[PDB]
């Protein structure tokens, strides 16, 4: 059994130690078992064998009390009920309002307000660099953005996104308290339900408001809070760390940002590479067996969990070669990562995901063409987060 480290202090070598384990192989989450799935052929064998279900009811662990709301990661898996805990043809019933405003078309009419929020947060850095003064790109540009988004697109107050962002710190973090991970779970789940109540008096241009007032079965309010809570949790999260990972990359990869902004090679498959090799999913909890799932080597038992490591997937030497562990923009199979997941439960905002840093990204180069890093990669650690890849910081000047 391999203990996931919560402190992430050997990230890289615990990446490799779950490849050289897998593709399936134990994992220990602060005390509480489960498999970890980290082969890139088997992932999607899995990610589309009915036998494995989100609903935490079907985890054995759970039915028998082995797991409570005391484990620090139970927020990540009992969660309100929506597209993120359901399966079968219900999982499309929650799932296809989403997906309808999420298309390539319906982006288009979002692209100019992420341009607009984009170029406001440029100003933001420009204003902090006064005298070169050294800007952490995170907290100016890159953690701020993605919140702005997904707050327009669900119809989140701006005055509010503050207090949101600070309930999600403390929901991520390790170091939280468990009481006080309990209150903020309360808190946040008190703020949508009294949004959702909000908008279904009061409806507005907003996702939030379609899913409510949608014209087959109308979703019931605990599907719309739960869907919005996943919608601004995962809408937030994973972008910030998209947009400072692929900096990052790029920047001690001088040699392959030429190649980027000389056109040579499409900021997309950048992001792409950036994603499969250094992306923001680290391990995704949890899926259950509802019944024995024989693989022909190892059996999955009935009521096991089951942790989709894609870190680990994106590292896969039978899939990308021997070089894996390397940032090459240039290699073959960087269209082939899964990092947005497979299967029915795939992000349904991959395609926002990738607009918002292919908008970023070629903006930051472009308002800041000599911006360079001032730390050096061993003093930015990551948060304290097990499941995602979160950075403390990103200091740069501004050139
Ligand atoms: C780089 C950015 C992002 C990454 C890497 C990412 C990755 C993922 C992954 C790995 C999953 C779960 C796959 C699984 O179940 O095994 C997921 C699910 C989900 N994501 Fe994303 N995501 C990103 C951004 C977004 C955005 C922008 C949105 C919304 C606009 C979003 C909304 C969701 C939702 C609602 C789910 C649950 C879907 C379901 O269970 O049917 N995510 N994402
Ligand atoms: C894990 C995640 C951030 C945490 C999200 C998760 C989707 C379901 C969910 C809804 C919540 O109420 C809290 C956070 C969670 C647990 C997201 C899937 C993509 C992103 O990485």
């Amino acid at each position: 059994t391999l203990t996931i480290d919560p402190m992430i202090t050997d990230l890289a070598g615990e990446t490799s130690r779950l490849r050289a384990a897998g593709p399936l192989t134990r994992i220990d989450l602060l005390g509480v078992p489960a498999l970890a799935v980290t082969g890139h052929t088997l992932a999607r064998q899995l990610l589309t064998d009915t036998r494995l279900v989100k609903d935490i009811n079907a985890w054995s662990l759970w039915q028998s009390g082995t797991v409570t709301r005391q484990w620090p990661l139970i927020g990540m898996i009992d969660v309100d009920r929506s597209m993120a805990t359901v399966d079968g043809p219900e999982h499309r019933r929650l799932r296809i309002k989403t997906t309808q405003a999420l298309t390539r078309r319906a982006l288009d009419a979002l692209k100019p307000t992420i341009e607009r929020y984009v170029a406001e947060l440029l100003d933001d850095l420009e204003r902090a660099g006064a005298d070169g003064a050294v800007v952490d790109l995170k907290s100016v540009f890159a953690y701020p953005l993605p919140m702005r988004v997904i707050s327009a697109l669900m119809g989140v107050p701006s005055e509010d996104q503050e207090q949101l962002l600070t309930w999600y710190k403390a929901f991520f973090s390790i170091l939280t308290p468990q009481d006080e991970r309990l209150r903020v779970i309360d808190e946040m789940h008190g703020y949508f339900t009294e949004m959702v109540r909000r908008k279904t008096a009061e409806p507005g241009d907003d996702l939030t408001s379609a899913l409510i007032y949608a014209t087959e079965t109308p979703l019931t309010e605990e599907e719309v809070i739960g869907n919005l809570q996943a919608l601004v949790a995962a809408g937030h999260e994973g972008t910030v760390s998209l947009i400072l990972t692929a900096v990052r990359a790029l920047l001690s990869h001088p040699e392959q940002l030429r190649l980027v902004r000389d056109g040579e090679i499409g900021w997309e498959t950048a992001i792409a590479e950036t994603l499969r090799w250094d992306g923001p999913v680290i391990h995704l909890l949890m899926r259950f067996a509802t019944e024995d799932i024989d693989l022909g080597d190892a059996v999955i038992p009935r009521g096991e969990g089951v942790v989709m490591s894609y870190r680990a997937i994106g590292r896969d030497i039978t899939v990308h070669g021997a070089d894996a562990d390397d940032f090459d923009i240039t290699r073959a199979t960087a269209a082939r990562h899964i990092s947005f997941g497979h299967g029915p439960h795939i992000c349904p905002g991959a395609a926002l995901a990738r607009l918002e840093a292919a908008i970023a990204l070629p903006a930051l180069f472009t308002r800041f063409p000599h911006l360079h890093p001032a730390l050096p990669l061993d003093q930015i650690p990551n948060l304290p987060v097990l499941t995602q890849n979160d950075l403390s910081h990103f200091p740069i000047h501004l050139g």
